[PDB]
């Protein structure tokens, strides 16, 4: 608590800071998190910035952080190194331009239970790229290298992927970088082609569609057509006794209803038809009190409350609605 000055911060305190820094890129996640938290609390208890404390002895981390390419290093050490990149860059100022080599390295690594480790590496890569392009200090440096368009197209390609977690990571990165129309249309063209397919849309596809629409009203009608195609023939009659919590078709159609939460802000064309379809699903499913389909409609009604309110008010006479 009583440490006062940088010269006092030197010698043994500098040794402690060096120990924390060398322990930062360690493979073990718990060790890395503990080191980060300890560094933050040690900096705050001495009333000096973290970057000021770590700048004098940054070379001990510098020696293995960039000299050894990630490809040669083992996978866990790669995760530790990239997390160290993210944490060190997350401070005020350091590594003005020399991390762009690792930027190309991570781009080429991303372009192509070990599967869980690969997923973790990919999501950390998404986070690293989003943070790197977010801060204007490195954007000003990278403007002439035209890397930002590469970052955007790689983010779009990842958002075209199948794993839901990397979809969420890419959506978060895109949200961060919002605060390119031709590139956006080019990237959404495969999404439009995928949405054109009927009865061939997975839950990850619907989640990606929702993420893209979070950024064209006929898409809603097409989703209604897919809903109807999934809905009539045999599903409701079979699911009368079968549980609805863990049937794949049920999750798919729940996603179909859910992606109607973030439709364009204008008044929805077939809201009447949407709720008639909901009544269809509820009645021929032979369920009266509760149905899982209600909560996808809850937020949809909340976002557009007025017209729904009157449309149910004029239907007050009948009990079912």
């Amino acid at each position: 608590k009583e440490l006062t000055r940088n010269d006092v911060f030197s010698s043994v305190f500098q040794n402690l800071v060096s120990s924390l820094i060398v322990d930062l890129p360690n493979a073990n996640e718990i060790v890395r998190a503990t080191a980060q938290e300890a560094l933050r609390t040690l900096s705050e208890t001495t009333q000096v910035p973290i970057a000021t404390m770590i700048s004098p002895c940054k070379h001990i981390l510098l020696a293995p952080i960039f000299g050894k390419p990630l490809r040669a290093l083992p996978f866990q050490m790669q995760i530790g190194n990239i997390d160290a990149i993210t944490f060190c860059m997350g401070l005020e100022n350091s590594f003005l331009e020399y991390n762009e080599e690792l930027n190309r390295l991570v781009q080429e690594a991303l372009a192509l239970k070990t599967s869980e480790q690969l997923v973790r590496l990919r999501v950390v890569c998404i986070q690293l790229l989003s943070l790197a392009i977010t801060k204007p200090e490195f954007a000003a440096a990278q403007q002439r290298s035209n890397i930002r368009v590469k970052i955007l197209v790689v983010f779009f390609k990842s958002l075209c992927g199948r794993s839901i977690e990397i979809i969420r990571a890419a959506h978060g990165g895109l949200k961060a970088v919002i605060d390119p129309k031709e590139l956006l249309q080019n990237g959404l063209r495969p999404m439009l082609m995928n949405l054109s397919d009927h009865k061939k849309l997975t839950v990850a596809s619907l989640e990606a569609l929702s993420g893209l629409l979070k950024l064209k009203v006929g898409i809603g009608s097409k989703l209604l057509d897919h809903l109807l195609a999934w809905a009539q023939p045999r599903t409701l009659q079979q699911l009368g006794s079968q549980d609805l919590e863990n049937n794949s078709t049920v999750q798919i159609i729940v996603a179909i209803l859910d992606v109607f939460h973030l439709l364009p802000p204008t008044a929805h064309k077939f809201m009447n038809d949407l709720m008639n379809a909901l009544l269809y699903l509820e009645n021929n499913l032979h369920r009266c009190q509760y149905s899982p389909f209600r909560e996808p409609l809850a937020k949809f009604l909340d976002r557009f409350p007025d017209e729904s309110f009157e449309y149910f008010f004029n239907e007050f006479s009948k009990r079912e609605i």
